[PDB]
């Protein structure tokens, strides 16, 4: 007994990874390199192509001789990556991101929004000069 699916949108909402867009733990993607490496040589030619069609650097270099520096790799780039390894080992996406710390969503940004407000009210209330 597992968990069926839900039904996801490719349309409607978007943008959700889209402005995400954000660069990865470089302990996941070099080890992952090694699990790419598991891989055959012709299917790391797939990898290769659809990085260097991305990345106009990596392009010129020769997909033999190839560096995946996941450093300077684009952040969608290494997004299309896990997306093509785990869809080549046919596995499941078991990774539940979890949030540790809210970071920006806290009391002292609430309360400079609030103060701001009460910065703005001191010239609200305050009536404009009649110029003859």
């Amino acid at each position: 007994s597992m968990k069926t699916a839900p039904p996801a949108l490719p349309t409607g909402y978007d943008s959700e990874e889209e402005e995400e867009s954000r660069p990865m733990s470089y302990d996941e993607k070099r080890q992952l390199s090694l699990d790419i490496n598991k891989l055959p040589g012709e299917k790391l030619g797939r990898v290769v192509h659809i990085i260097q069609a991305r990345e106009p650097s990596l392009r010129d270099s020769n997909p033999e001789e190839i560096e995946i520096d996941f450093e300077t790799l684009k952040p969608s780039t290494l997004r299309e990556l896990e997306r093509y390894v785990l869809s080549c080992l046919r596995k499941k996406p078991r990774k539940p991101y979890t949030i540790k710390k809210p970071v920006g969503k806290t009391k002292e940004e609430l309360a400079l929004e609030k103060k701001r407000e009460l910065e703005k009210r001191l010239q609200d209330v305050s009536g404009q000069l009649n110029s003859t």
